[PDB]
């Protein structure tokens, strides 16, 4: 048996090491946005609060995780805030990746009243809410769901431990039912399904908003070849109804209406010689078409599948940051299934349960380098933060 302190002088660097690197990451995050006015928005606000939670992961629950480790003599209920903090950081983060979720199923699927719907003074009081709701949920051991009512006497005499205290061990003090199906199935588990299903939404209607646009240009050029090559004034008739209808679906900023003014102009123009048996006059009047898609409908649909894709792309950058939480923290919530769930199974070894650990703290330092490569606002702002 190696003296103790060896294996934890490892465990406590590397700590420390993740405590500072969450530190500066997540202040050069939140330096970023109250620097920069174009990374003020309420996603962004849900960024912030994500990025604080890391800061306390550093400044407070790092070192508690360190403290508990020695399993030291302890009052039980002090014992259980040290455990139990990290869960309210933990718990935060999962509020704040939910929202910025949601944030961007909302931008997407409703653009047109997200800005009325979705505000800074609103997300301000929702941060304020999860914020709350992470204590009672990461604390709710506190409230009287905790071993301290059964403390291990024969491990708190041999430590030394005066009366009314216990050796402070986080499995000794936070009941294991607590941990599987309060923390991990209902306030962990199910709240990251839920996010996969608000992806899921936000792809799929990506795909369909740009599938429908592609809809729209196929509709107009497929039409125009009809007209064309019609032969009575009816086949005319039905394409530009069609086109017509096509027209004001794709027009559902000044440039834009211009544009759309002319081609629905342009299209009842040739409607009215068309109920009037004129095709010859029809289609060459539905020619002029070609000059207003070239000019201005064209230029509106590479500006909108455009936009669609950096929306995309953006959609994709939180997705991983709420894979790369799920990364981190399943281990070890996996990890205390197996104690919970298998009492016959031997239980982890003590080099695994540090590694679940401090991988779960890593967690706190890899969100900054993903807005660093994925976000040029950001990566932008950085660079003159650092320079500066
Ligand atoms: N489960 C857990 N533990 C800790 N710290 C104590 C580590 N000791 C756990 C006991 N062990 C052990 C016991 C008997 C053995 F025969 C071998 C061993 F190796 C030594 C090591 N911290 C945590 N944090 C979260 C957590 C936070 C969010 C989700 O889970 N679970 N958790
Ligand atoms: C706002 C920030 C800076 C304040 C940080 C306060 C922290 C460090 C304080 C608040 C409550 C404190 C705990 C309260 C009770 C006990 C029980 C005692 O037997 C050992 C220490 C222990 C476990 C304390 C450790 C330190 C502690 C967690
Ligand atoms: C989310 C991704 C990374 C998957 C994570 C898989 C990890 C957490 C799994 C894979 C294999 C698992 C181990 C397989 C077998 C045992 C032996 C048992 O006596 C205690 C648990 C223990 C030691 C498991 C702990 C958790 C474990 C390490
Ligand atoms: C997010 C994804 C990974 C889904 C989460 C799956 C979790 C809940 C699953 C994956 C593997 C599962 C474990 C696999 C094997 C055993 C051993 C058995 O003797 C008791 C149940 C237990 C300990 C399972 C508990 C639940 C478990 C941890
Ligand atoms: C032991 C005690 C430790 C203290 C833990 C306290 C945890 C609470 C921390 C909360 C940090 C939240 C920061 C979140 C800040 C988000 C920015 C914001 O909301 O502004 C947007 C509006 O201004 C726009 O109108
Ligand atoms: C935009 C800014 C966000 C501000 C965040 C607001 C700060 C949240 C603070 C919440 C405190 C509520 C705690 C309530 C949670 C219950 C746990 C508890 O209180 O246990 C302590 C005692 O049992 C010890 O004996
Ligand atoms: C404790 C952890 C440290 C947390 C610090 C949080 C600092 C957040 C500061 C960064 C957010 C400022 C902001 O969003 O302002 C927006 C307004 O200008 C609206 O226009
Ligand atoms: C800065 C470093 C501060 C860390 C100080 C923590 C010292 C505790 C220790 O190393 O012994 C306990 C272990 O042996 C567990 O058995
Ligand atoms: C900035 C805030 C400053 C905070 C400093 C606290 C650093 C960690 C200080 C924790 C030291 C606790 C200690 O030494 O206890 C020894 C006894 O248990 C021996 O029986
Ligand atoms: C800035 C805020 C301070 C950040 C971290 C403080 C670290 C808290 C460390 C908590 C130390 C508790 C302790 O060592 O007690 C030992 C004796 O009570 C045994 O009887
Ligand atoms: C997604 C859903 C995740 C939860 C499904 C996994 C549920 C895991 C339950 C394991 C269980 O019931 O064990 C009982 C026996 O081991 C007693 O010996
Ligand atoms: C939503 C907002 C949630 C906050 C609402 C109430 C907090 C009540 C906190 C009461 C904490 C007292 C617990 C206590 O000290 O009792 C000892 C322990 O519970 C026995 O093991
Ligand atoms: C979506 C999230 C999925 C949440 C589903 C949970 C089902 C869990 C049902 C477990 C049924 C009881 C298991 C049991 O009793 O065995 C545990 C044992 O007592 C340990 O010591
Ligand atoms: C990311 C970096 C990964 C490096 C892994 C080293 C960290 C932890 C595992 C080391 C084993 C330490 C056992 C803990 C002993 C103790 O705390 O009493
Ligand atoms: C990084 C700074 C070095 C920390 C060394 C840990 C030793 C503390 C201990 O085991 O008592
Ligand atoms: C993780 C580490 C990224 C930190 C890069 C250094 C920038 C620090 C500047 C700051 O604290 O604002
Ligand atoms: C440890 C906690 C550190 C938190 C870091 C958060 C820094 C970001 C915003 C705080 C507000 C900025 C205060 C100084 C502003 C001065 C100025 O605007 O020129
Ligand atoms: C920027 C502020 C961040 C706070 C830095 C604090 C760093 C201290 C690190 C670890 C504290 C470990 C406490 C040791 C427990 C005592 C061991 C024992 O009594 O047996
Ligand atoms: C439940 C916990 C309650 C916390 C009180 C926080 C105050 C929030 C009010 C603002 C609501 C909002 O504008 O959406
Ligand atoms: C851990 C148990 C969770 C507690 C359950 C219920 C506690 C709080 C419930 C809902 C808070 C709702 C927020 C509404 C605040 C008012 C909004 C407004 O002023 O417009
Ligand atoms: C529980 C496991 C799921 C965790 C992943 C959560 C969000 C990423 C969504 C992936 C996009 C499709
Ligand atoms: C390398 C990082 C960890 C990789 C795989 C985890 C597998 C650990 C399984 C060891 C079984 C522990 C035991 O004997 O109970
Ligand atoms: C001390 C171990 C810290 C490891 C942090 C890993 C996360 C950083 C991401 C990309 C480089
Ligand atoms: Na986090």
């Amino acid at each position: 048996g190696a003296p103790p302190i060896m294996g934890s002088s490892v465990y406590i660097t590397v700590e420390l090491a993740i405590a500072v690197l969450a530190i500066l990451g997540n202040v050069l995050v939140c330096w970023a946005v109250w620097l920069n006015s174009n990374l003020q928005n309420v996603t962004n606000y849900f960024v912030v609060s994500l990025a604080a939670a890391d800061i306390l992961v550093g400044v407070l629950a790092i070192p508690f995780a360190i403290t508990i480790s020695t399993g030291f003599c302890a009052a039980c209920h002090g014992c259980l805030f040290i455990a139990c903090f990290v869960l309210v950081l933990a718990q935060s983060s999962i509020f704040s990746l939910l929202a910025i979720a949601i944030d961007r199923y909302i931008a997407i699927a409703i653009p047109l009243r997200y800005n009325g719907l979705v505000t800074g003074t609103r997300a301000a009081g929702i941060i304020a809410i999860c914020w709350v709701l992470s204590f009672a949920i990461g604390l709710t051991p506190m409230l009287g769901w905790n071993n301290c009512g059964q403390p291990k006497e024969g491990k708190a005499h041999s430590q030394g431990c005066g009366e009314g205290q216990v050796a402070c061990l986080f499995e000794d003090v936070v009941p294991m039912n607590y941990m599987v199906y309060f923390n991990f199935f209902a306030c962990v588990l199910v709240p990251l399904l839920l996010m996969l299903g608000v992806y899921l939404r936000i792809f799929a209607a990506a795909r369909r908003q740009l599938a429908d646009l592609e809809d729209n240009w196929e509709t107009l050029n497929d039409n125009l070849k009809v007209i064309e090559k019609a032969d009575n004034a009816a086949q005319v008739k039905d394409a530009l109804t069609k086109m017509r209808a096509a027209a004001l679906d794709a027009q559902k900023m000044k440039d834009f209406r211009h544009g759309f003014d002319i081609l629905v102009g342009q299209i009842d123009d040739a409607l009215k010689l068309a109920n009037e048996g004129k095709v010859k006059e029809a289609q060459a009047a539905a020619e002029q078409l070609k000059t207003t898609r070239n000019a201005y409908i064209q230029k509106y649909l590479e500006r909108a599948r455009s936009t669609l894709q950096k929306e995309v792309h953006a959609a994709k950058s939180a997705a991983i940051i709420a894979g790369l939480f799920a990364l981190c923290w399943l281990p070890l919530h996996i990890i205390n299934c197996f104690t919970f769930f298998c009492p016959d199974c031997s239980h982890a070894p003590l080099w695994l349960m540090y590694l679940a650990i401090v991988l779960a703290h890593t967690n706190s330092v890899v969100n900054p380098f993903i807005y660093a490569y994925r976000i040029r606002e950001f990566r932008q702002t950085f660079r003159k933060i650092i320079r500066s």
